[PDB]
């Protein structure tokens, strides 16, 4: 009869047809037709923001983290013991809640204290405090950039080389947006005062220090006018997001010549500030290093705001940018403090379970070793191979769309060849992590875990993790080094190593296995690979060479036609109007890279799929389904994007978030294939069907 | 090629599939053969001590109550305006933080306040203060038992009357067993009087009195002692089982004689005390009141107990008894007191979400009016009729079995048969409840709910519930009153009304749906049924006739024999260890009744099954599953019961829960089949097919 009665093409069958909303047109919403059915089904947890695929498996994949890590076992090598006691560190509440707030207080005088909640802080620490050695303290130490991002990281001009950076630094709120503090970010302003007071509050109480509201509020006011500030000097999203552009390498005595800085009435040394962070690793730095300076604006408009601030002023702000990250491994009271912020924030009225924070907490520090426990309980490595083939298949319709391509010249394309032909692939998992007991023992070398102190721990990770970072200036870029563990339910490109990585996590339902059918597997995986191929020639990926350099390898009119094709998707999406922020427009610039991605990834992806039914025929329908397989590819392809967002965190998301939202992921892109409007026989101008298609890759 | 390929086999197959561990052999454990799959893929929430399939189908009923409760609609009827009025003033978090603890400090003084966090309370309350006034307003106002239970309830040797009862009060602790305060349940005691100190320092420090920790501790711990005497005077479960023995009907002067009670050096009235609680709805008491005593030996020990105590130490416990139910409907500070205290009885870390806890609140006390939007919104009222037959063919199948019973005697089996003819169903919901909109407003015609008023809603609640109830007395049996909202995942017998009732939340998947396999029907809703019906001819049931009259219909053989049958039950549940209580043994007495109606039921069911084949012949067989019918009966039948528990719910569990867990409702009841045996080819002896099988239906 043609159709596939196998255990995995009825699984498969039950959850194509459980999620998807039949008695809706698919040419008139393809979101509501493959995702009502998910829709209906699902709420958003307490915990979260947002709902998807993506947070499904990642909570099963936090269950399988779990199993791996609660149990001790007797042929558990030292990397693996190490592990499980971090994990078992973490999710001991009642010895964390016996602490209370002690290891911050501990740890407090080598930060230079927190002036609001230290008395007599001018005598005691504004004697010995420079912003150089404040700022470089925070940085080398810890890990936490403050007022100034001093990082070491790849040259984006020579991908072998490692070399200081200088960026604009985070902010303590979720973007620069926040700052305005009227409208839809009130509330947010002043639940971020208002913890900042919470936790001065709770720090003197512990150290029996006088109470005075009217100067704890004085104080931290001062704090958020000095963000606010500094949040007004940040470079805007858009201003950032041409790496030509942004690329600025120069001396450190060239730095100290053009962005000079004025704190606390005595002028600033970029020389003591580099050498300050750099000797933490025993590496010495000249007058001479070369810096690349991706803020030289931000630099320019800080001079005359930290001559404003007092040493007081701003070692308030710097340390609480640190206490307000440390507050949730401390006991409940300090918790509690940041669960309504939190609350302020995402409209969450609940913290997720602690074993799961804990699993994933573990997983971020010690993905190697959490890795290898993931691939051996949850990953099959046989199926590397097939993920293997559907990269090379996916890399070569890649190759021959060049062909096809009217907006580019042979030169263009030849220079885009060899740059597709030098991607690197890494699938699921370094094979070293399960092979190799002494390489994987040997990175967790200097850390040394006691179960009974948590905090302590944390702050041995993130010295460890910063030492490292800094330690590799003057060392090459390792080639065989992943960008990824393999426990993560994503995928991404590197420009700078001109690389597709695949981790085990998303090697799996929906989008990939060696059990589901072909339309399935290309609509999933294949879409995704796409995606991360696409990457590497997008409106930012296009400015890095086949070794990863940043250099212009387009000629001046195949650039200018790359901006001309990009342009249209720019209005279609700019277009789009969004129901859950208010029907307020997305932003077709910020969204750009990935709607080319999503755009690409989903065309190279059916191109494939139809190569693979030329060389091997039609595969067995599926059961229940009255569709064939070039319609279950669309139709998966939609499933894995199933999601959905809560109206407060669309409001604000809309203005900073690079990937579309799901519903216009899907959208967008379908109404860009004549492919689905053919598969699915949509009338000329349906809605999924515009005449007019934007066209990229 | 006889199998079903429809989208509805595929779905049924799918979670008959994933559910399963075909890995283990089903002969050995069933239960793992079955649920293996369930168990890898699903964790008990931080929210619940134990997580199952009924778990599941909650939470999914509740996102239905949310959707038709959170939007007000048009063509409402003030019934339903009502309801989700309800709804809205208990999920506004705001409304209720900014009351504080006001709305529970204004009504303490109507229940003669809180001796604890009183100042001067003999002055003030001990003046007017009775133990027969007390009672009485915690009792007729808010519905609230404490020391003597009084209650209006259905006269268990006249079904259409109701009297007047005494029982035993319920305790402030999960059972009588808590009260030790030893070994694993110090913990929970030591949680119990802090919970008592923490709320009795908010209410002070809200009144702003001096607070004494050394005086809270010393009141609290007497609340502790007092409530410790009155724990161990409550009768066992064991000696509450039987109910021709706890029926002992009795005159109110003839209760005054032999129940004397001395309260504050004065002696208690029985009469005061019943008008006292009867004059709130207008029901004059005579001193010749028949009233049924529950409880005869917990009131003779109740005597020299209460002579022990002040009028301060017994007000302590009774108001404590009501605050601890009223915290949660305050603001943050008292239900952050009742989440630590729930923390150590149950392990879980975080409450369910507000909106699931507010439509629960509402479908608990207006379960016609909240009943009516889950079926308009879910169920398809088509389906009574589908249910209706097969309850007509289980019903049947009981009469049938009745002559294949050599245990009975032909006189009992013509009584057995009359009370099976006399069974009345419900099923699904009160028809009324959709077409009857004046009985609908009706009903609630006398509650008026503010929005920003939750605290006076749920004492309005409180009020209107018992006055119903009250207002019984002298009122006859209402035959058409159901006794289950449609909006529940549950199922029930009633003794008193000789019926059972299958409320629309239960007649959906697994159990039920009339688009699945017949097998899979009667292996979930058919057993269920037979499940409901056995409850009328179990240890507690078979007590009861045909017009639920608590009348002896049994022969003395016959009875002896009943008794003789069950002992094997008895047995071999309580030779069942179970792993997540430390291996401790199942009480096979306390779980005697639900055994009795698991094992009947499972039988009644697979013969229906039986017979419907003789009937209709052989169904398509399900994809992907290589099993026939047969098996895929008890496969279903074992997946209505997969769960799991948390290791501190069944060590105390398992001493009070009448319902065996999860694994063993399977393996004991599968055990006792032949029929599984064979369908499973399952050799002697192996562990699922025991040589000797219990049985009694
Ligand atoms: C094709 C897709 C599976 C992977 C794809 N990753 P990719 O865009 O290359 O890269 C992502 O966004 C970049 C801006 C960041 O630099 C990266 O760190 C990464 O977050 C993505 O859309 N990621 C989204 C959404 C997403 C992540 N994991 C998922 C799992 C299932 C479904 C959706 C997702 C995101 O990271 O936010
Ligand atoms: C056959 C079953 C679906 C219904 C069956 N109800 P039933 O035992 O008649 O009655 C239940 O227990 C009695 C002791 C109480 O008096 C009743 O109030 C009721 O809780 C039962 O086992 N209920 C269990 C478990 C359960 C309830 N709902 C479920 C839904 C799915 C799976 C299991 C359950 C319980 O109430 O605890
Ligand atoms: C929690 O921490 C305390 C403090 O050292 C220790 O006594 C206890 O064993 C810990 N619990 C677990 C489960 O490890
Ligand atoms: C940097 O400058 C400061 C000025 O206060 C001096 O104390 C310090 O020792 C210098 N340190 C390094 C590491 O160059
Ligand atoms: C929407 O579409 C048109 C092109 O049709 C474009 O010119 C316009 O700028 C777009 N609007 C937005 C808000 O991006
Ligand atoms: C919450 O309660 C306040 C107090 O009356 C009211 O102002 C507000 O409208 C309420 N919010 C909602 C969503 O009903
Ligand atoms: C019950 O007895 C008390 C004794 O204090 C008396 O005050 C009261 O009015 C009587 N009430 C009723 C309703 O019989
Ligand atoms: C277990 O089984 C035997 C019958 O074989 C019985 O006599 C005994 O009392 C049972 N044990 C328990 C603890 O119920
Ligand atoms: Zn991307
Ligand atoms: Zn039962």
């Amino acid at each position: 009869d043609g159709i596939c009665k196998s255990s995995d093409c009825i699984k498969s069958a039950a959850r194509l047809i459980q999620n998807m909303d039949a008695t809706t047109e698919p040419c008139t919403d393809f979101f509501k037709y493959a995702c009502g059915g998910w829709l209906k089904r699902n709420v958003i947890p307490e915990t979260s923001s947002r709902y998807g695929n993506f947070d499904i498996l990642r909570d099963e994949l936090e269950v399988v983290l779990k199993d791996v890590l609660q149990e001790p076992k007797t042929e558990d090598i030292v990397a693996v013991q190490k592990a499980k006691a971090l994990y078992r560190s973490c999710i001991n509440e009642s010895a964390i809640d016996s602490r209370g707030g002690e290891p911050l207080l501990k740890l407090l005088p080598d930060i230079y204290g927190w002036p609001v909640a230290t008395e007599n802080w001018e005598q005691k620490y504004g004697a010995s405090w420079t912003a150089e050695k404040a700022i470089a303290q925070l940085n080398s130490k810890y890990g936490k950039k403050v007022l100034i991002n001093l990082f070491v990281g790849t040259d984006d001009k020579n991908s072998v080389n490692h070399v200081i950076h200088i960026d604009q630094p985070r902010l303590g709120l979720p973007s620069r947006d926040y700052y305005e503090c009227t409208g839809i970010y009130k509330e947010a302003c002043t639940a971020y005062v208002d913890f900042m007071i919470s936790v001065a509050r709770l720090i003197r109480q512990e150290e029996r220090l006088p109470i005075d509201e009217n100067q704890l509020a004085l104080e931290m006011n001062k704090v958020m006018e000095l963000e606010k500030e500094i949040a007004n000097a940040t470079a805007k999203p858009e201003d950032r997001n041409d790496p030509m552009l942004l690329y600025n390498k120069m001396t450190l005595a060239q730095i100290q010549n053009n962005f000079s800085l004025e704190i606390n009435g005595k002028p600033f040394s970029w020389l003591n500030f580099t050498n300050e962070i750099m000797s933490t690793v025993n590496i010495s730095i000249t007058n001479e290093e070369d810096v690349v300076v991706y803020a030289p604006e931000y630099l320019t408009k800080l001079k005359p705001i930290l001559t404003k601030y007092s040493a007081r002023d701003l070692q308030n702000l710097m340390s609480w940018r640190f206490i307000m990250d440390l507050v949730s491994s401390l006991s409940r009271t300090y918790k509690e403090s940041r669960n309504a912020f939190r609350k302020a924030l995402y409209v969450t009225t609940s913290e997720t379970a602690t074993w799961r924070r804990c699993a994933n907490y573990v997983n971020g520090n010690m993905e190697n070793a959490v890795g290898r426990l993931y691939v051996e309980a949850a990953f099959a490595g046989e199926s590397k191979h097939v993920v293997e083939d559907l990269i090379a298949q996916i890399r070569e319709v890649f190759i021959q769309t060049l062909d096809d391509l009217t907006w580019m010249d042979a030169e263009t394309k030849k220079r885009a060849e060899e740059k597709a032909l030098a991607i690197k692939e890494r699938i699921g998992y370094p094979d070293d992590i399960v092979s190799n007991d002494n390489k994987l023992n040997n990175e967790y070398l200097e850390l040394n875990y006691k179960e009974d102190e948590y905090f302590e721990n944390i702050i041995q990770n993130l010295k460890f993790s910063q030492s490292k970072q800094l330690k590799k200036l003057r060392e090459k870029v390792d080639k065989d080094e992943w960008i990824s563990g393999a426990a993560v339910v994503n995928a991404f490109y590197s420009s700078g190593r001109n690389q597709i990585v695949f981790p085990a996590g998303i090697l799996q339902p929906p989008f990939f296995s060696a059990q589901q059918s072909n339309s399935l597997n290309y609509g999933g995986i294949g879409m995704v690979i796409g995606h991360e191929i696409t990457h590497g020639f997008d409106d930012n990926g296009r400015n890095f060479n086949k070794d990863g350099d940043l250099v212009d390898w387009w000629t001046q009119q195949s650039a200018s036609n790359f901006k001309e094709q990009s342009q249209c998707m720019v209005y279609q999406y700019g277009n789009f109007s969004w129901d859950l922020a208010g029907g307020q427009h997305l932003n077709g610039i910020n969204t750009l890279g990935e709607n080319i991605a999503d755009n690409g990834g989903l065309g190279q992806a059916y191109r494939a799929y139809q190569n693979y039914i030329k060389k091997n025929g039609e595969e067995k329908l599926l059961p229940g389904l009255d569709l064939n397989h070039k319609q279950l590819f669309f139709l998966n392809f939609a499933q894995v994007w199933c999601g959905t967002y809560r109206p407060e965190y669309a409001v604000n998301s809309i203005k900073t978030d690079v990937h579309s939202p799901k519903n216009f992921r899907i959208i967008g892109t379908l109404q860009n294939s004549a492919e689905f409007s053919e598969a699915f026989h949509c009338r000329k101008n349906s809605y999924m069907n515009p005449e007019k298609k934007c066209r990229v890759w």
